[PDB]
């Protein structure tokens, strides 16, 4: 695994096809799901990224699938406005509504 949040394995494969999607959307100023994805992500918990913000967090599904509107699931990957990668991140493992970075 590239990247592991909680059980769930991802490629930089997968990331990188996450991302581009996400990254899409974002620049159209356009939103899916109840929750409106791509959305800012403000890093709160304070994760050393190595690329430089604004950044925005769109889900990545353990099914392998693009993010098409539905649950967006513990998981997501974190983008900024050059479209990126700073991280991949995961509700799983962290306290509260608080993320972890997917290791
Ligand atoms: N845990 C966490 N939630 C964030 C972060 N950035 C934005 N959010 C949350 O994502 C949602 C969409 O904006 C909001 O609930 C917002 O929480 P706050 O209301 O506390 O800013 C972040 O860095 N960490
Ligand atoms: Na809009
Ligand atoms: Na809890």
């Amino acid at each position: 695994c590239d990247y592991t949040c909680g059980s769930n394995c991802y490629s930089s494969s997968d990331v990188s096809t996450a991302q581009a999607a996400g990254y899409q959307l974002h620049e159209d100023g356009e939103t899916v799901g109840s929750n409106s994805y791509p959305h800012k992500y403000n890093n709160y918990e304070g994760f050393d990224f190595s690329v430089s913000s604004p950044y925005y967090e769109w889900p990545i599904l353990s099914s392998g699938d693009v993010y098409s509107g539905g649950s967006p699931g513990a998981d997501r990957v974190v983008f900024n406005e050059n479209n990126q990668l700073a991280g991949v991140i995961t509700h799983t493992g962290a306290s509260g509504n608080n993320f972890v970075e997917c290791t």
